[PDB]
């Protein structure tokens, strides 16, 4: 999926930009909160499934 048509931030997200939230989630920007959790917290599961690949096996060693 793409993060464009998918936002659903639970009450622990902060950023309300698709790009910045995604970037940090996907370890693009070193931040020590990334992995599947950061996807889950800023995005529903569907958005998450994409963002997970971009943390899992793109930048972060472990999601």
């Amino acid at each position: 999926t793409d993060p464009e048509e998918h936002f659903d931030p639970n009450t622990n997200c902060d950023y309300t930009n698709s790009q910045d939230a995604w970037d940090y989630c996907t370890n693009y920007i070193v931040n020590s909160s990334c992995g599947e959790i950061c996807c889950n917290d800023c995005f529903d599961e569907t958005g998450t499934g994409a963002c997970r690949a971009q943390a899992f096996g793109n930048s972060c060693l472990n999601w």
